[PDB]
This record gives structure tokens, sequence and C-alpha cells, in this order.
């Protein structure tokens, strides 16, 4: 039923399906092993993530999956985004093969590395490490912006960490125009997505790279609170009021005033006055070089 | 966990068992034991160069957890790499038989013992003591550059070789930062918590800067020639002293500059403490200007 694309096509028999990994807006995604993903590496297996359709999936659900795959092909590859590795489209269910991130999303990664409870973590992140995650996400966002891709839901839950601690933006090719969004719908973790949305995207339904910069500011706040949850206990109706009044989240402890000013700039009420990702990459780059890893 | 019946191999470290002769025991712990041994052919080009070395292994009563802790130590050492002022990994017998981790041997024991046995009635000069400190700071700067947090830097964990070189030991030791019994004493009868930075002692927050605090107590140990910090102070009283901002007094035969260096390491604010990079630089300058 679907057209063949020899660029990305991998034979179904070269893929060994493993355990689930989804149930988090990412759809039903499973871990797998791909044999000979590369033409020069036929005898080598690579762990990958595989997206597919559920049992009762309408012809529409199929439409969106195909578009996400096309979108990824157009956008191209980058170190800081979940990349497309291949696809199984002939003789069987549709399989979109993408990069696997063994350490999960950034929110979980940060929470699991929080300081000891007075909870007993096995690894801790230095200040340089934190600024470095911020830098990588900005790098991935800058690349996406350069390809005219507007994310629309930038948040730590949508940033993934590979076994080598590389940050990767996911869900950037997700089907759009679904902006008929239910402001009261909670994330699988129990948080309201509206808390990461620029006021113009939230009230005037206008989405731009500038609104993605506003989200990135919230994301920076998440990184420095070690996976803190914005506006805890605040319901949608009250969030609208907080934004109409120009309220801004407070400064996280263990956060330099410069990083907090960066957050405040991303939260400028005027979209054109917010920095760009190009500017954020440069600032963060400089700051990383100057931030101490307690060495 | 496959190490139950067989351990993974690593040819660039493996040493044939016939090339290792176990000897006199050097130390004993809860997890394992260390014995003296002569390795025949450690270094390439010298397949007859018998080297005196120390061998870490498990005791007869060890469990799977102890084995995995010894393996982790060994792996951490490979990852950390070599440096003159740390005890280095030299080899290992991992196949067909008990796991043996071969490291460097320091014939003059730990720093505390070394200083005590040389207290003026070959004794040490002011320059030597500063030299010891410099060496330790250098070893710690290397470790810190490799992301290694010691967590128990003390003179008992610094060994001294035949050539009087200082080597930090137990830096790759897998420790559970929770199961810490503040009342548990060292073989020599002292309380480890006396070396612990306040934030690590109260919030279990271990950083390279918390090691700097320990370094300051080790500095005090060096200039008291193996003196015992807070003699007779039990754990409960120690906590109270720290909350009060109490600081050990300046040792006799110790400059105001070296004492300020200790007090700096004992800053309540970790970010205000110097880093090991700055300690190595200052001690380098101080060593030069020392008689
Ligand atoms: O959930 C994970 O652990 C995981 C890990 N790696 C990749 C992914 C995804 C890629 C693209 C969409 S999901 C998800
Ligand atoms: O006790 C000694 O003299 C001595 C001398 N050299 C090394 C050690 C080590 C023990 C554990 C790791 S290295 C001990």
């Amino acid at each position: 039923e679907l057209p063949e694309d020899p660029r990305w096509e991998l034979p179904r028999d070269r893929l060994v399906l493993g355990k689930p990994l989804g149930e988090g807006a990412f759809g039903q995604v499973v871990l797998a092993e791909a044999i000979g993903l590369d033409k020069d590496k036929p005898n080598r297996v690579t762990k990958v993530a595989v997206k597919m359709l559920k049992s009762d999936a309408t012809e529409k659900d199929l439409s969106d999956l195909i578009s996400e795959m096309e979108m990824m092909k157009m956008i191209g590859k980058h170190k800081n985004i979940i990349n497309l590795l291949g696809a199984c489209t002939q003789d069987g269910p549709l399989y979109v093969i993408v990069e696997y991130a063994s350490k999960g999303n950034l929110r979980e990664y940060l929470q699991a590395r929080r300081p000891p409870g007075l909870h007993n973590p096995e690894e801790q992140l230095s200040s340089k490490d934190l600024v470095s995650c911020a830098y990588q996400v900005a790098r991935g966002m800058e690349y996406l912006a350069s390809k005219k891709c507007i994310h629309r839901d930038l948040a730590a839950r949508n940033v993934l960490v590979t076994e080598d601690n590389v940050m990767k933006i996911a869900d950037f090719g997700l089907a759009r125009d679904i902006h008929h969004i239910d402001y009261y719908k909670k994330t699988t973790n129990g948080r309201l997505p509206v808390k990461w949305m620029a006021p113009e995207a939230l009230f005037d339904r206008i989405y731009t790279h500038q609104s993605d910069v506003w989200s990135f500011g919230v994301l920076l706040w998440e990184i420095f609170t070690l996976g803190g949850s914005p506006y805890p206990g605040v319901p949608v109706e009250e969030l609208f009021k907080l934004l109409k009044e120009g309220h801004r989240m407070d400064k996280p402890s263990n956060c330099t005033n410069e990083l907090y000013m960066m957050m405040r700039d991303c939260w400028h009420a005027v979209p054109s006055q917010r920095p760009t990702f190009k500017q954020l990459v440069e600032d963060l780059d400089r700051i990383v070089a100057l931030t101490s890893n307690q060495e």
C-alpha cells in the first residue's frame, strides 16, 4: 500500500524487535537490533528505536506516521536530534527506524541524578555538565530552526540522552495543525503542556521560532532545578491569569544570575525581543567554557 | 553478572599467573586483602624484570557483590589512566581462577606512618613537608581532571614509595555513599568523619571541592607530623563543632601562609574554597620559597 524508497529501506529480516519504549506521546515505540544498518557494516548490530502503528489505528494514524518520516528525511541529520536511520515499508507493517537513546528523556535523566535524600543517586552532574546540556539542546534547536522546522513542544520530556550523554531533540517532525489541543490534557507524567507555551502561541495560536525560544527558557529552568516541574499545583485557568499579569518563574537555586537573565530574555513578552537560538548557542558556548566542573 | 562463572578478558592488561609470585600480606579489609608479590615481566622488553607489586583480591568469604566492587575498582583505574602521584594499575589475572588486581607497591607505608616515624627528636625539612603536600595536590588535580571524587582523602590513603614519591590510594574504590557508619573507626582507631567537608557530612554532597576540605585536614596532618585531628571528640560533638564554625588551630612550626591555605580549604562556602589547580599552583610557588 506504500511506495518504496531505496534510500532508507531496510529488509524486515534485518530487524530483531525487542521490548516496548513508548506510552509517552511518542506512540508505541520498541527497542530493536538492526543488523547491517550500514552497507559497510553488514555483520554489526546496532540498537535502535522503532516506531509503528497500534492494533486499532485509523487510516489517519497511518497518515501522520508517514509524514513524520518524510519530515525527518527533509530535515536531515544532526548530532543533537533523534535521527532517521531507515524504514521497513514493504510487505508488512510500517516501521520507522530512529536513533536509540539509552538514558531516556532529560527530565528523568536529571531527576535520577539529583543530590542525596536527607533517594540515593549513583551519579551527579557538575555545573559545567548542566550548562553543557543547555548548549546541546540549543544546538539542536538552532539546526532545526535553520531548516525552518518549528518544534512547538520543546521540553525536557522531549529531549533524549544517548549512552554517551549526548542530548537529542525528539518529536520535531510530529504532525502539526493538531493545535485543536486540549489545554486540560495532562502528560503521561501528569504535567500540563501549556506551561511551556509562549503567550502568543497559547492565546493567539501563533507558533514561530520565537515561541520555541520561550519554551527553551522553561526548559533551561527545568535543567537547573534538576527536572523541576514548572508551576506545580497550578491549573490551566490560573496559568492564563499568571501570564496575563506578566508573572515569571523565580530563579532556581544554584543558578548564576547570568543564566537566569538568559531565561528571562527567552521569556520576553515581545517575541521580536527574545534572543534567537543562534544567539543562545553563542552565549551558552562562552558560558560553558567559563563554568567550573568543581575540578 | 556473568562474572559468576567467568570474567571478561582484556589482553592489554592480562598477566599470566605463572608470572606472579604471591608473598607476605600487606593489608586486610572487610571486602578483600592485599598481598606483596613479585611480578616477573610486568614491563615489555623486560620479561625478567621482577617488580615488587601489590595484589588486591577477595577473601574466602566474599560474595558476588564484593567481586563486582573489585572489578569496578579495576575498571575505574583503567579509565582514570596513569599518573606519578596515584597508585597505578599494572596488570590483572582475571581468567581461570581468583581475580587478582596488580597495582603499585609503596614500601614506606601510608603518609601518617611515614611522618610519625620521622619526627625530629632521616627526618624531614620544611621544604619536604611542603613537597609532600604539593605531590598530593598534584595527584588530586589529576584525579579531579578525570572526574574522580575520592571522598576519603586522608594521610592514611596516601602511600609513600621507596623513592619517597607520594601516591593517592583507594581513589577507584567502589563505596556506598549512604551506608556510612560515622562511628566506624579506622584500623588506627580514628574517626573518618573528621576529614569530611560539612556539606558532604550533612547533605551527602560530594564534590571536588569537598575533597579540597579533606585536603586541608590532610595539610594539618602533615604539619603536625601525623597528628590526630580532634582527639577525644565523639561524632555528636564533632557535628556541634562544625555548626559553630569551629576550625582547628594553627599547628606550631607552620607559616601563616600555609595556615591560611588550610583555612581557605575550610571555607563554609565550597565555591569559595580553592580548586586543586589553584592549590598546586600556590604550593608550587611556596615550595620554591621554602628553606
Ligand atoms: O523512550 C526511550 O527510551 C527512547 C529511546 N530512544 C529513542 C526514542 C525515540 C526516538 C524517537 C521517538 S521515541 C525513545
Ligand atoms: O600496606 C602497604 O604497605 C601497601 C603498599 N602498597 C600498596 C598498598 C595497597 C593496598 C591497597 C591498594 S594499594 C599497600
